[PDB]
């Protein structure tokens, strides 16, 4: 039916390789909707899809994705009509089956976001998962108890994916962001994205950690896990949350039972690959609206494209990169 | 300005007292409300309070509590009229500030939740902190999406005050329980109570530690801590969530994040010492209605008799209560 | 068209008179629905409306009424339709226009409520204005705070109209009821109703008048108001409320500040004749749920022809009856 | 410790003093949070905590206040946190504990509302008491109708501390305001406090009391209260309010009953002291959105140190202050 | 009392005049509250009205009407003030009833809605029936689904009064407007009201019907309906709606079922005239709000004067009108 | 793996079977959620998608189904657990994709709905889509204005699936329900179903057409629209609606535009294949409670098995059943 090109990941024997390879409409999953894609996607789970050991993968070969943002062409499925703007993000694609980093996709109505009013297909990108995470991170601790006035709140690992962006999104809705990182340096952009303080990984945590420290944050969107978020909790104020997101050193987190009972804090597992729908659509509105950052603009580190799309998944993984990288189709 | 029994503990030497003396309405801390206790409880908490230096009471001759109802006879106050009933409950009752458990308390006007309608005083104490514990954690997880057709409910450390209850207000709510026990025999009393079914302590956590296990709860009400939490978290389904009351069974939780970035599920502190008058208010409201059970004095493991108090204060801290002791005065 | 008979009110230099003429559905005004009508309405204003110096009609020929349900005849209003059970009460109905005491009457369909479903038309008429005003002042009372636990709530001249049914709902809905009244026989009449005690009309004015008192109430349905308004408003608890209604007792209110400013408390106007459509029917619901009572025929007093209608227009104002007296047509 | 300056009353046997005296943190009661203040306040209340037979000071040395916005500097509640800010208001503050008419002081935990985002310091106490109390008047008045189409607002004492603020929290909100006052000269004022006509006392009461007036407001903000309140209460739209908060020019009112059953009036108490923290934290998120006035600086009068407050006091009461007092620690 | 002026509609023997007749309030309906009007407006209802076998008007006398908007003078009607704005539409004005073209109109204080907040009397008028005729069709709209991202609106018979409107409110809630008319370049008049796009009548519909077509839009607010709209709803997005209100098109609509059953469109029936008080005064708080566009006094032809009103009559009739004549008294 | 039965639909040269077969699980499509079923129906839909020309299938050799109430026997998806009952109905389910006339089916989890705490997999599958397309008549029909009392309403087709059902739905909610069919002799079946009158198709239409009708109803549950829906728009009271969803009846609807524009009713069309989760979850939930008709058994025409499922696939068609067929497995 049409050629043209995706960026495909295939295993010869214990590896794994990657390139645009050039690929026809029928050989798509046929029982999807058409998309063709405007935008994009590089997300470090993308990353982890492209290489030997990266444990996302199980059959190759499989056109990477997990992120893509289009125009439907061809329906089967009245729910959707030639002409509607879309996102179609995580559930199986990128993962499973075939995704986003690619132009033209076939994915199932069902994970189709009619694409909010107030973002354009390249918003939408400049967004992705992280982003909906991070937006979805917002809604959970927002729906247990947080309001910007509690106190001030903690991104970790702000500067990379989703951190970056929660630091946005909090500030947009008037909240106190505190940004910790690594990376001094990273200092003057943390605040462009709206922190108005940031601190090091070291002030969140260092020596190992006890069952209640003195009351810092309210709540925190953490993208980090292990011994750090551990500590953090400890430091949570009175009916404050946190909103789990990531590993990132530590799959382990030794916790108490302390700030759970003494101080009625909460943490909340946020998984973006199968949220539901509705909640999904509704957070989707949020993030044009409610939390749709001034910058914005500013979180986007490069417009790659199609063809370059090889090298930046080698760059985020090898950190390389500050903010995120949209693929333009 | 009588005279009547409370009951007190005193530092004499290093061992602490617990007897029923006798006491003057002038030595009541004339800045509450002076409410005429008709009754109360026997709560854990209030065992620790007894013991040798259980780290709970920190100043040396206060009256036991933390749960009271009863009748105003006398207010400075606008906001109570004489004749009122009123539940007192928390805050510093009975732990830095002389406690429920004593014919006449004065606590103050702020924590004091008028007696909801359907509801006497004695089911007031026959609920207790106990009670109120397990009803704002089934708050807690409903607003954390649980719901009865999501799957069974795992109440964890049932036969407890708060495990003993929770069973109950689930199984008004129509969802399924699934209570655990230490001990065989329970099984009927659980049952009944309202158990769709029993398992023991080991089908809960003996397995040791497993980053995600089989899932097999909806979520759980948890007031038995420990090891044991992090095996539950790990048997948890998705978007599920857990709410952990109490420590029996150990300080530490060695959690993975997996459950939680992967299954989405959530960990809710529960503390009752401080939650907000709305809340509060608005929990009783439930307690008296939506989560009132038609057993209820059910678990009731006989009433006792304020001179009968050491004798239970006992118990409690060696689970030889099955559910509840309220004490009548 | 046809010939009916209808209640109607004549005056000559100045006596008014009232007697069951024979109309024709012709000269019924023209321009409302036509209603047959099947019950009611004795009501004190129509005894007024019945006699030299009621001011309350201002001009006279005139067929008396106030209150009326029956079915839809015959409609040139699209709103309503050949069938249709309604209700018909207030605004001019029975004071400057034909009302319905009288089997067919004419009314605006801007006045019409349709019938709940679970009330028929001989329950709407048992309530009628009396019912209706009695179900606003619930209603009225409990947006501005009033709930069944904030302590007991009084209703004045109980045994009138509209203490009687606002005794019932009340207790319909819960609230501890103490009703006033005069006449001491009236005790059983009134714990009947779902009064929980029963108190003289000086156990709430005698003393004559302090600023502020002890605090006995929460609030009152009070159809009586003068000086034993300006009482009954300092014995109301913090915060508690008084909906107003009658003048059976004096129009004067020598009322003071005190309660209002330092205790919180509010007084509600309930005027019937003119309450917004949306709200008259909200009410109506309200009546034929929530505030429904369990007793409600035990109020009838009496039902009676059109032809003893004279008979009952001179028994209210005689204030003889006990209750309600309904007409059947 | 250290030691820091409080503005402490004293009786000297009929002397009642007030004087600028140097305490230490030792002295201040133990039960509380201590607050590093920053602002304010001069209510009339405390203009009379001040004068001797002025009624309001129980037992007789304490440090005045009422009114005060800070900082938690460490606290024994879980609920605060060093560090976060807050507003300490009513309840006993300044009336029988110490307030905050100085650097330090110890609030109870419970009284505790933490400073809204979009407030300063120095802008909760521009309101203070006064602006809590207009604040809460119009948020009762909305409970009871008002709504800005259904006509006018009057607001009685404009250029007091509430009627001053209500005229332009009303105007915020999109109402049309009248204001009345006593003295000429201030229209100007008046006017950029955003009134949109400016009237006598007498346009209100002068010609004094009848029954039913020609309808004039919809409803009114009335720090003023006796017989005027009575004459404007007959001059209300159908089915408007007002809401009393003061005693100026009289404590009796000497209404009829006539605006309430005829006309739907209602008129609401006002007490700022007990109001409950669920409804005063709602209100100061409102005086902080909703109705925060963009003049809202315009109502200082002028900023004054804790020395000239001895000034303050008794200029605020035999009136002087135009506007509000505003003291800086 | 008054002498004024109003474009009165007269028939003898057999022709249908209207002209300005010098008329008195004393001939004014006795029942209703007397305006004072200052505004329009001329609707096709209208022009039918003042038309020989226009078959709307039953009887003549009549002044012709069907909107106004003014000011009360006197009232006998406790809910309306010597004062008030008010607007005066639908119900019998200017059908069976004096209208809303003269000075001075009588009517039913059950009719009057009073002018909301944000709308003077001349931006109402603006609006007027067919004004008020497209924000309740998109409420209606709205309430079946419609929502901005979830596709584009087309608005037929654009370039009249309802369709123009319809085609601003839309957008100014930030649709994607179609608009589609015959009247050729006029194109960037329907641009300035906010339409992206502008078809014509052949693309809505041309020769043919089929019973399912290519899906294109979403939602229709429709004025024009008849064949064209049969042809319309064929293409409707999933689960759409279109809100019908005129014939125009004319009146037959020959349909089949599948959008409905297989496609989930819905057909919403708006009636301006009888609409419901309740959802009236919603309606016009949106108006002046929510759905209040920005180029409002674009939509304005030309505003014209009672005496130049029998021309206007004309006009509307046959497509001489861009928008809507507004008459100012 | 394991193997099982099925009904199945081959079309062996040109006439389309249908017979019992042996599948093996290695057989279903593999990326579905594993469902063993425990009942499905029978719906017309099934009748068609086994008849040639039917023209629901379009490819064959698919096992029929549409409706499936079963338990997750083990999943990829992680949003499922083995154990938990489910729904499985409408999208692409024996049209297109492998249904429930099988024990054993690969549901994707995106359609699957857990079954409700109130209903047995027996009782979802009584209700089956047609059932749930009744259900969500009612919740349409109820967005449009329907509350009992507004008038009776009339449900055409009152002895299929749907219209069975939406009977004893409609009357589970207090409407009083008038039931059209054309089979004499079932008035019974009907009234205890719980139709309050019964009455000819030839009551409903006949007559054949006219544009305004005497109003008749308020709304219809339409399960058989077609001329005689046309005919039934004509008789619908003011701000009336109707919920359509199907055909015999003849798919073409003539209809005007009258009862709309004049009488504001309104046409909703009815789909159950492609209803949001969100939507149909909610139905679902209603199905359990809000709708749950005492009768419903009264609905099972009969129980059936596999084997017996070819005859009742040829059964309705002809209209020899009754109620609704279930299927045990």
């Amino acid at each position: 039916s049409t050629l043209f090109q995706a960026l495909q990941a295939e295993k010869n024997a214990d590896d794994v390789s990657v390139h645009v390879k050039t690929i026809s409409t029928e050989d798509l999953p046929k029982d999807g909707v058409l998309i063709k894609v405007a935008y994009s996607g590089i997300n470090y789970k993308d990353g982890l899809a492209g290489k030997a050991g990266g444990n996302i993968v199980r059959e190759y070969p499989l056109i990477l994705g997990i992120d893509a943002a289009g125009t439907v062409v061809s329906s089967n499925d009245p729910r959707f009509a030639e002409g509607d703007e879309v996102i179609a993000t995580s559930y199986e694609l990128g993962v499973s089956r075939d995704g986003g980093l690619s132009e033209y996709a076939s994915v199932p109505g069902d994970w189709l976001v009619p694409l909010p009013q107030n973002l354009s297909l390249k918003e939408a990108m400049v967004y992705g998962t992280a982003g909906f995470t991070a937006a979805l991170s917002v809604h959970r601790l927002e729906q247990n108890g947080l309001s910007p006035e509690k106190g001030s709140v903690l991104v970790t690992g702000a500067t990379g994916g989703v951190g970056g962006i929660a630091v946005s999104m909090l500030n947009k809705r008037g909240y106190d962001v505190v940004a910790s990182t690594g990376n001094r340096e990273a200092a003057d952009y943390l605040k462009q994205l709206g922190a108005s303080e940031v601190i090091s990984r070291e002030d969140v945590y260092d020596g190992t950690l006890k069952a209640l420290s003195k009351q810092q944050w309210q709540g925190a969107v953490d993208p980090v896990g292990g011994k750090q978020l551990a500590s953090l909790l400890s430091k949570i104020q009175y009916g404050g949350s946190v909103a789990v997101s990531g590993l990132t050193g530590g799959g382990e987190v030794p916790a108490t039972v302390y700030p759970f009972i003494l101080r009625g804090v909460s943490l909340l597992g946020i998984d973006s690959v199968y949220c539901p729908m509705d909640v999904r659509a509704a957070v989707w509105e949020r993030m044009s609206s409610d939390l749709k950052p001034d910058q914005l603009l500013t979180i986007v580190d490069r417009e790659v494209s199609l063809e370059e799309t090889p090298g930046a998944l080698k760059d985020i993984l090898q950190n390389r990169i500050q903010g995120r990288v949209i693929v333009k189709l």
